[PDB]
C-alpha cells in the first residue's frame, strides 16, 4: 500500500510510481513532512491516503 518516489524541494512535491505510471503530488507543507532534500525518498500511502516527503537519509 506504500508507493515510494522522489521528492522536489522548490516545488514540494513526490513523484511515486503506481501501477506503472508516474505521478506527481503535492507534499504537506507540514514540518515534518514536507521535501527537504531535493530528490529524497517520499512515498504516497494509499492506506492511509496519506503523503509524506521527510524521510531519513
Ligand atoms: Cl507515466
Ligand atoms: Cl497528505
Amino acid at each position: 500500500s506504500k508507493y515510494g518516489g522522489e521528492c522536489s524541494k522548490e516545488h514540494n512535491t513526490c513523484t511515486y510510481r503506481k501501477d506503472g505510471k508516474d505521478h506527481i503530488v503535492k507534499c504537506p507543507s507540514a514540518d515534518n513532512k514536507k521535501c527537504k532534500t531535493d530528490r529524497h525518498h517520499c512515498e504516497y500511502d494509499d492506506h492511509h491516503k496519506t503523503v509524506d516527503c521527510d524521510f531519513r537519509k
